[PDB]
């Protein structure tokens, strides 16, 4: 039993994507005992205020500004950087996804070239499909294919190229962590709660025509604990790691568990295109972080208790 | 036209950039950076007045850049590790880092030209004319690590162009052909015809490309440098004509009397036609018609097979 603020102390941390599902808990945890700055647009009313109240310095910063003006007034003595902000490309503009994310990586790394470690969050969506249940490793083939969000993996391959190159040119120790499905009791709860909201609405949930999709769910409390360890593993050349939990979780199994807990019935629709998650081989991540602690059934149950308690018996 | 410049070329032993380097050497100081593993190729370049500098993208660190001048005015980055061995991380790392180190070293240049590929476009219909805004998926079953490495390298190039304020053009090249080297895809098909090998073609229709003759390719390079900008200028770099692959092979047979052994197949190598609108705005029209170009290339490489 140890407070999560004790994972790291006395540092000066820059976080992008600090309003988001992944990096907000990291920024909040690290703000207790470190100086934490969150850079973003803060378009959601009240979020900047909550971050400020929770001890975080906020700085307006928009990746869509192509010039360098976005960095005026930003300190250059951060020790640690988490770059989690993303333009996924839902609008289908693949050139914009490539340009905006890649240039932001280069400008941010250059600004923070004196830092001890830079952590870039990426995705497993860029893996080439083998089978739906395969445990993807860091060396498995890559393609730019995600039918559910086509521009997203392409933008991430481009950004990873920029990150690798700047890590070497600047001699800035870096980790590229290809993240799996994050979930937890903050925000909107992650993909598991997106599917629960579809269940409540009677909206169809696309599933594969053969088999089910698989993932390596990663709970917030484990994700937060891993960040200091991922910084410690940063290197030149950049360290690459598939970042997921320790349990293989079937997506349809997760939906069935939501049904069991709540009594709400799901509508599964076999489809050519699904939200195509993958599970990861946890070998390399475990080498860096040690084992995860939160079992997924316990974690999902408590996420429901936090965000949808009225639907639990 | 270009004179009095100082030009850094990578990939100067290759099919694309060697004619460019040789043509620029007449009125400019040209340096070719590479490994020169082919016996005799380094001296062939030196005999044109090209300065050669041993430079290996596989080398870790910045040691490969020791002693390299930093006052180049123009850069053509054509060298590539395509990833034939399947090691996708090595291909992504080597190419991306080389782009970053080269651009940073040459951050004072007037313009940087990066050669990319059309293979990264998401496949549409056989005769689709791909534009610069068409979707991308990095799929190439024939060389999986290659388009992925080009997407990664393009991301590095775009980022360094902005960070360094280095005007850049990214030119996604089509199929190049001409009398040098082994002649390009048209001559590879002719070699198969000479060997009596089967030529796979689609069961319906044909594959389409935008062949670019190397005389036109050479002429375009100064214009591509002139179009360089921040953010990087993106252009699909092909010829002005949609060329059917089956039509090309049939024309080879028509010229030579060597029979082409076409075999309809569900699996054939994919080729891409480019919309030439943006390239033409930058370079003007091409000058080599494809039938003349293919015939002249045959005359250069296989003269005994023309009547
Ligand atoms: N399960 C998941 O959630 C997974 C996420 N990832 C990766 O994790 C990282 C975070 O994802 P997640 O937390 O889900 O993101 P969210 O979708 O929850 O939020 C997006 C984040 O990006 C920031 N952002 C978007 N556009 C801009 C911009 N133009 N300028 C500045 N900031 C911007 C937003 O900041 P603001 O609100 O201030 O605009 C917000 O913090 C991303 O790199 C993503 O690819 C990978 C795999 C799974
Ligand atoms: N039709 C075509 O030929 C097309 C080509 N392209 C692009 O055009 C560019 C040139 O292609 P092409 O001329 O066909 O290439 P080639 O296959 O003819 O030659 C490859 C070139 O890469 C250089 N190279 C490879 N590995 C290294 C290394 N480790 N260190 C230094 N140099 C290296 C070689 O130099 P050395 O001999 O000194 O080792 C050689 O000059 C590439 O970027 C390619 O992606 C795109 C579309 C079509
Ligand atoms: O649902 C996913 C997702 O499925 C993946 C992913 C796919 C395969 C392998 C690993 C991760 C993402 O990378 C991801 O960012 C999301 C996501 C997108 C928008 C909003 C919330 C989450
Ligand atoms: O044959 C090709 C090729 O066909 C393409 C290409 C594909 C689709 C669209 C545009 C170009 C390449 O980009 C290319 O570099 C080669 C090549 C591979 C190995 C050695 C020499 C050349």
């Amino acid at each position: 039993l140890v407070p999560r603020g004790s994972h790291m102390e006395g540092k000066k941390i820059l976080v992008t994507g600090g309003t988001g599902q992944v990096a907000r808990p990291v920024a909040e945890a690290l703000a207790e005992r470190n100086e934490v700055w969150c850079l973003g647009r803060f378009g959601t009313p009240g979020v900047e205020k909550e971050l400020n109240d929770r001890g975080i310095t906020t700085f307006h910063w928009d990746m869509d500004d192509p010039g360098a003006a976005a960095y005026e007034g930003l300190p250059d003595d951060f020790t640690h950087v988490l770059h989690s902000a993303v333009r996924r490309g839902e609008d289908g503009d693949v050139n914009a996804a490539v340009e905006v994310n890649s240039v932001a990586c280069g400008r941010l790394m250059t600004h923070c070239r004196g830092a001890e470690a830079f952590l870039f969050v990426s995705t497993g969506a860029l893996y080439k499909r083998q089978t739906l249940d395969h445990a993807y490793t860091e060396d498995d083939p890559v393609d730019g294919v995600a039918d559910w969000l086509p521009a997203y993996p392409v933008g991430k391959i481009a950004a990873e190229g920029a990150v690798r190159a700047f890590a070497q040119v600047l001699n800035l120790p870096t980790t590229i962590a290809r993240l799996n499905i994050a979930y937890g009791p903050g925000g909107y709860g992650g993909v598991p709660m997106l599917y629960f909201k579809r269940m409540l609405a009677g909206e169809p949930i696309p599933v594969p025509k053969e088999g089910q999709n698989w993932c390596s769910l990663l709970h917030t409390d484990d994700l937060v604990a891993h960040v200091p360890r991922l910084w410690e593993a940063a290197a030149t050349p950049a360290t690459l790691v598939n970042w997921g939990g320790d349990e293989a979780v079937g997506i349809t199994d997760c939906v069935r568990y939501l049904e069991e807990l709540t009594g709400v019935r799901a509508r599964l629709v076999p489809s050519e295109v699904t939200r195509e998650t993958y599970r990861f081989d946890p070998t390399r991540r475990r080498e860096i972080t040690g084992p995860c602690r939160v079992p997924w059934r316990e974690g999902v149950r408590r996420t429901l208790q936090a965000l949808h308690p009225e639907h639990l018996p």
